[PDB]
C-alpha cells in the first residue's frame, strides 16, 4: 500500500536555509498522464493582462526595441521597450508594435486624388505598406474616392514624379466596402468572401471611417499564441524611470498606446517609485503598472499598497549586473521569487521573475517557485530581433549586450556603474527560439506532472510539488560532464 | 615629366619564383577616375555562360544544395549542387533551383474540378504554392475551367476533406487570359495591367498551354543581378563524378534542366575524366562542361582538347583539404591560377579559381591573376542557406563544414581521406553577404584603377597592373596587428 | 563646408584623408584648396608609389602621407588586395618626392621607436602614429577593464562603428589598446629613443641621417625570420618591458 514522503516542500526548502538560487535545487518528478503539447502556459502579467506564454523580453537597449517586442507578442509573450533613448524614439518604437497587427485600422495612411505615385512610394518607404485609401481631402474623414495598392503602382517605373493618383486608383465604383457599425467578425467575413486584400469601412454618407487588411487575418492564422488587446493590436510594454521628466515620457507612451508600464529601478521600494505609481494610477487609470524591482515582502507591501498591478522580482542576479558587488545589496533569486510570490499572491498581484535565467530549466524553476511570468535579458540577446549588429571577435559571431546601468548607456545616450557591457553569441530568431522555450517549459511541467502553470503553482503551495537541494557536486553531475568537447544543439 | 617603373608585372612575379599563394603578394594601387559602384563584375563561367557576378558556391554537401544555389543565382553568381547524395536527390535539388523563378510556367501543377480543397492544400504542402489552374482532366494540355489560389481556400476551416474545387475556383468566365504565341514581354504587359497574380496562356481551342505569375516579376525587380537562362529560370550547376554510374546521374540532372556540369575530381587530368567529357559532349551537346581540377597548363591542354567549356583551378589549397599531405601533390594557388589562366585564355576557356579564398582580397587577387570566376567553400559555409543545422560548442554558433573526400562524406551521406570534417562560425544570409563580397570586389578594382574585371585582366596581361611580393613580416603588417582585442565587423 | 569652418578656426595644415589618394576626387580637392586658401598647407596623401605621388605633387600638395594597408587597425589589403610593404613604400615615395622638395609622412605600422628611426632613415621627414599614441591619457574616450587589463578603445576610421556617424564595406576593426600614460612623458621617451638610434648610427641630425642614406654611407642588413626572433625578446619565461 503506502509509500514514504520524499523531498522537501517549497515552504521547507526556503525555511531552514540560506538564500538559494535556481542552480541550488531540483524539482522531483511526478506522475505523467498527459502529453507535453497539452500543457497550458497561460500566464498573468498583471491584474488585468493575461499572456498565452509566461515569457517577457527585458527593457534593455540591447534586448527590446520594436522588432523584439513584435516578435515576443506574436509568440504569446510581451516585450517591454527600453527607455535609454529619447521619449519620442521610445513612443515611436511603441507605435510600431501597436501598428504591426490591426483589427479596424482607424488611423490609416490616406492620400488625396491630387497626390501622386511618388507620394505613394514615399508613403510606402516611410510606413512599410502600399495599400492607401484615397479620399477627397487626403484625410481620413472624407468621402471615399478610391483605393491604391502596390499592384496599382507595380512596374510604373520612373512615372513617379507627376502621375496623379486619380488615374492609378481602383475607383470607388469598383471597390468592395462594408457599412460602419459592422463588427470585426462581420467585416472579416465580407473581406474573406470578397477575395480582396483591403476592405474599407464607410458610413451612410460614403465617407471612410476604418479599413481592414487581409494581412491581419494571415497574421492571425500564422500566430495562434499572439498577445493582443481587444481591438486586436499587439500588446506592448515600455519602461519609464521615476524622475519628474518621466512624466513627459509616460504621456508620449500612453498616446502611442502602451498597454503596460514597468517602473525601471534597481531598488523599487522608494518614495520616488511610490509617488510615480500614485501619479500614474490617478492620471492614467486604465494603464497597468509593474512597479517593481523588489526581493522582499516588505518592499512588495509598499508597492502593492501604492496600487501596482504586478511586481518585478530580482536584485543583483542578472548576467550583466554588478549591483551586489557595488551596493552589497540584493538576494539569491530563487529565494526572492518564492518569498515575494508567496506574499503577493494574497493580494492577487502577479510576479515577474527577472534576471539570472540562463536555461529553460531556470524558467520552469521560476514558474514552479510562484512566478507568473519570467523576464529574460541575456537569453534573448543576440537573437536576430535584438537591437544592433553582429560582429566577429576571436572566431565567433557576437552581438553587444550592455546592461542599462553600464556606463556605456546612461551618459545621456560621478556616475556609479551597475552593469558591464558584454558580448553574447548569435541565437537566431525569436520566432524559432521562443517555440523552443515553450516546448521546454511544457516538457518540464510534464515531467513534474503539472497540466498547466496554474496547477504547477497550486501543487507548489499545497506542498504536493517536492524539491531536493543540490550540493555543488549535484550541480556538476546535473550539467554536461566527463566529455572532451560537446555540441549543445538545442532545437 | 617622367616617373620610374614600380613593382613587378604578373609575368615577372611568377617567373623568378617558387609557388606563390594569394597571401604572398599585393597589387599596387592605380589611378581612380570612377566610382566603385560603376565597376562591372560581368564574368564568363564557361564559353557560353556569363554571370553578372564572379562568384560560385562550391559543390560540397555542407555548402550547396538548392537554397544556396537559388541564393547564389539570385545574387548573380551560380551554385553547383553537390553529388554526395542519390542521383534522384541531386536532380530534385536541381529541379528546385530551376522552378524558383519562371517566365512561362509550361509544366504547372494542375487539378481537376473533381479534386478538392484538401488536394489544393496537399499540393501547396508538396510544391510550396497555392496558385493552381483547373482543367477538366486535371492535366496540363486540357480545357481551362478555372483558377484556384490561396485567397480561394483562405480561412476555409476543416472544409478540406470533401469540398470539390468546382465551387471554390474563380470560374473561366471571370478570369483574365492571354492567347498562345504571345511573347513573355507581351504576357507581362497583360498580367501587369490586369492587376491579377496569375495569367493563364490559352490557345484558340481554350485549353491551357502555359501560365505566368506576378511573383516572378516581383523576383525580377527584387533581384537585378540574377543569373537566368533564356526562359528566365535561374541557372543551376551540378557536380558529377567520372565513374560509369555517373552517366545515370548525368541523365537525371539533364532532364531536371541543369545548365552546367562540373566534373568533380582532385586531379582531373585522367583518361576517366577525358572519357566523361567526350561522353557528355556527344550525348548532351547543349550542356556546358567544366572539367578539371587542374594546376598546370599540361593538365589544362588535355581537357581543352577533350572539349571542356571551363576549368576548375586548384589542388591541395582549400580550407578543408589534405590532398597535399596525403598525396604530396598540388600547387600554390596564385601560381596555379596565373599559369592555367594564361594558357587557357588562348583557347577562350574561362578559369574558376577554386579553394583557399578566405577574404574578399583573395577574390580580387584571383580575378587579377586571370580567373574569370572564383569558387568558395568555407567562405559560404555557415551562411543560413548552407545545408544542415547550427549548434553550439565553445559558446560559439557553429555549422558543420565537411569536405567531399572526408571520411564522414564517403559513407553514402581501404578508403583514403582527402578532407577533415570540421566547423565554421555563423555568417548570416547569402543575400546580405554576397552584396558585401560584390562591393569589396568593386572597391578592390577601384583602388587598382580597373573599371571592370575584363579591363583588370587586360591590365594584368599587358603588364600595366603591378604587383609587389610580400615578406612574412609584410603579411603580419598587412593583417590586424599590435591590438589587444579586435572586432572584425565586416558589413 | 568643413574646410571653410576649419580655415576660419585657424587650422595651419589640412590632410586629405583617403585609403588611396591618387584620384580625380583628391586632385580636384587639392586644386580647390590651393586656389581658395593659398596660405593653407595641404598634405594630399595616401600613396605608396612614385606614380601616385607624381599626380598629387602636380596637383600642388605641400606634403605626402605614405602608407596603404599597413596600420595596426587596418584591413584594406585583405578587403581590396591593394597596398605595399611600408618600408618599401616609404623609401620609393621619398626617393621620388625629395626631387620636388616634398616632405614624406610615414603613416601606420609604427609599433616601436626603432620603427620610427627606420622610417626616418628610409627618407620619411616625419612619422605618423595611430596605435602607439592610442590609450595615452590625451587620446579620446575613457578607459575600461576586460581581462583584468586597463584598456582604451582604438577604432580605425573605416571601421563600420566609426562609420554610421560616430553596402558600406569596412576597412578597419574596432580594437582595444592597453594604457600608456601621458603624451607629455611618452613623446620625450620617443624623442630620446630616436636620438639614441641616430647616435648608434652616427647621424648628428635627421637631415644628415637622410643624406647618409641617399649617398650610400648608411648601410642596412636584411633579416631572416630567425633574425627577427633573435632581435626580439626571446628565451625568457616572462618579462617586464618597462620602457622609460
Ligand atoms: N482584421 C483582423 N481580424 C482579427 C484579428 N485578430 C482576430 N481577428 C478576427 O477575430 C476572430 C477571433 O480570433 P480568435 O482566434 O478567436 O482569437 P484571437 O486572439 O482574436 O486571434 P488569434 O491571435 O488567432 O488567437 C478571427 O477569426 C478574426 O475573424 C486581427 O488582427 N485583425
Ligand atoms: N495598408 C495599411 N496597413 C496598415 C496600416 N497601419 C497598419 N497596417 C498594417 O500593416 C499590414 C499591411 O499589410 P499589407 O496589406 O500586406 O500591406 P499592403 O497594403 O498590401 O502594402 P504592400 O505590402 O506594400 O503591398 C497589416 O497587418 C495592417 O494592419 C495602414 O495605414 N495601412
Ligand atoms: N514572367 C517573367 N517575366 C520575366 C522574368 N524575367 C524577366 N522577365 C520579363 O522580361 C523583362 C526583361 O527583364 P530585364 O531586366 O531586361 O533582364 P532580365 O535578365 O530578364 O531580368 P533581371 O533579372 O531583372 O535583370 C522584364 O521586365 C519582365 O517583363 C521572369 O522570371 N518571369
Ligand atoms: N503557382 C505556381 N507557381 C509556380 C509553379 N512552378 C513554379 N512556380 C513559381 O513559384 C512562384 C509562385 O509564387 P506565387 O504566385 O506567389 O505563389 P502562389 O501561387 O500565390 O501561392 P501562395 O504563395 O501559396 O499563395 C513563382 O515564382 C512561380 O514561377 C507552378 O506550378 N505554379
Ligand atoms: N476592396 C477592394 N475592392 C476592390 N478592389 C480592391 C479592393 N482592395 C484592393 N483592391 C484592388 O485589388 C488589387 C489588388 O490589391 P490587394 O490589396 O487585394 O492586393 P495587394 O496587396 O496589392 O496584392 P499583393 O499582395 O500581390 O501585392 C489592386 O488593383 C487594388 O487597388
Ligand atoms: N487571371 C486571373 N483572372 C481572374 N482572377 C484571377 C486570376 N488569377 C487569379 N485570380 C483570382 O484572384 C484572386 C487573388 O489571386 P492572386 O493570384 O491574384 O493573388 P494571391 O496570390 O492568391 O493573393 P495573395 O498574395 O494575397 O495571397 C483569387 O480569387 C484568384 O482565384
Ligand atoms: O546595468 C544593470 N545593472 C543591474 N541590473 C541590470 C542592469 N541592466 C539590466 N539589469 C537587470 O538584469 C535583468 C536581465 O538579466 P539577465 O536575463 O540575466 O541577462 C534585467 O531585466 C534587469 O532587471
Ligand atoms: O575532401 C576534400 N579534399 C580535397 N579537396 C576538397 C575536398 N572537398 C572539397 N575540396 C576542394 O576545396 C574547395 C573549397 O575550398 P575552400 O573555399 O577554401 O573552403 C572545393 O571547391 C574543392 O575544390
Ligand atoms: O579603418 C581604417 N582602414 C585603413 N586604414 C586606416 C583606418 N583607420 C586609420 N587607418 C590608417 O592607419 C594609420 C595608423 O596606423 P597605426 O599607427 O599602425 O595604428 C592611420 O594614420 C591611417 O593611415
Amino acid at each position: 500500500g503506502y509509500v514514504p514522503e520524499d523531498g522537501l516542500t517549497a515552504q521547507q526548502l526556503f525555511a531552514s536555509a540560506d538564500g538559494l538560487t535556481y542552480n541550488d535545487f531540483l524539482i522531483l518528478p511526478g506522475f505523467i498522464d498527459f502529453i507535453a503539447d497539452e500543457v497550458d502556459l497561460t500566464s498573468a502579467l498583471t491584474r488585468k493582462i493575461t499572456l498565452k506564454t509566461p515569457l517577457i523580453s527585458s527593457p534593455m537597449d540591447t534586448v527590446t526595441e520594436a522588432d523584439m517586442a513584435i516578435a515576443m507578442a506574436l509568440m504569446g509573450g510581451i516585450g517591454f521597450i527600453h527607455h535609454n533613448c529619447t521619449p519620442e524614439f521610445q513612443a515611436n518604437e511603441v507605435r510600431k508594435v501597436k501598428k504591426f497587427e490591426q483589427g479596424f485600422i482607424t488611423d490609416p495612411v490616406v492620400l488625396s486624388p491630387s497626390h501622386t505615385v511618388g507620394d505613394v512610394l514615399e508613403a510606402k518607404m516611410r510606413h512599410g505598406f502600399s495599400g492607401i485609401p484615397i479620399t477627397e481631402t487626403g484625410t481620413m474623414g472624407s468621402k471615399l474616392v478610391g483605393i491604391v495598392t502596390s499592384r496599382d503602382i507595380d512596374f510604373l517605373a520612373e512615372k513617379d514624379h507627376t502621375t496623379l493618383l486619380s488615374e492609378v486608383m481602383t475607383p470607388r465604383i469598383e471597390l468592395v466596402v462594408a457599412p460602419a457599425g459592422v463588427t470585426l467578425k462581420e467585416a472579416n467575413e465580407i473581406l474573406q468572401r470578397s477575395k480582396k486584400g483591403k476592405l474599407p469601412i464607410v458610413n451612410d454618407c460614403d465617407e471612410l471611417v476604418a479599413i481592414i487588411a487581409r494581412t491581419d487575418l494571415k497574421k492571425n492564422r500564422d500566430y495562434p499564441l499572439a498577445s493582443k488587446d481587444s481591438q486586436k493590436q499587439l500588446l506592448c510594454g515600455a519602461a519609464v524611470g521615476t524622475r519628474e521628466d518621466d512624466k513627459y515620457r509616460l504621456d508620449l507612451l500612453t498616446q502611442a498606446g502602451v498597454d503596460v508600464i514597468v517602473l525601471d529601478s534597481s531598488q523599487g521600494n522608494s518614495v520616488y517609485q511610490i509617488a510615480m505609481v500614485h501619479y500614474i494610477k490617478q492620471k492614467y487609470p486604465h494603464l497597468q503598472v509593474i512597479g517593481g524591482n523588489v526581493v522582499t515582502a516588505a518592499q512588495a507591501k509598499n508597492l502593492i499598497d501604492a496600487g501596482v498591478d504586478g511586481l518585478r522580482v530580482g536584485m543583483g542576479c542578472g548576467s550583466i549586473c554588478i549591483t551586489q558587488e557595488v551596493m552589497a545589496c540584493g538576494r539569491p533569486q530563487g529565494t526572492a521569487v518564492y518569498k515575494v510570490a508567496e506574499y503577493a499572491r494574497r493580494f492577487g498581484v502577479p510576479i515577474i521573475a527577472d534576471g539570472g535565467i540562463q536555461t529553460v530549466g531556470h524558467v520552469v524553476k521560476a514558474l514552479a517557485l510562484g512566478a507568473s511570468t519570467v523576464m529574460m535579458g541575456s537569453l534573448l540577446a543576440a537573437t536576430t530581433e535584438a537591437p544592433g549588429e553582429y560582429f566577429f571577435s576571436d572566431g565567433v559571431r557576437l552581438k553587444k549586450y550592455r546592461g542599462m546601468g553600464s556606463l556605456d548607456a546612461m551618459e545621456k545616450s560621478v556616475k556609479i556603474a551597475q552593469g558591464v557591457s558584454g558580448s553574447i553569441q548569435d541565437k537566431g530568431s525569436i520566432q524559432k527560439f521562443v517555440p523552443y522555450l515553450i516546448a521546454g517549459i511544457q516538457h518540464g511541467c510534464q515531467d513534474i506532472g503539472a497540466r498547466s502553470l496554474s496547477v504547477l503553482r497550486s501543487m507548489m503551495y499545497s506542498g504536493e510539488l517536492k524539491f531536493e537541494k543540490r550540493t555543488m557536486s549535484a550541480q556538476i553531475e546535473g550539467g554536461v560532464h566527463g566529455l572532451h568537447s560537446y555540441e549543445k544543439r538545442l532545437y
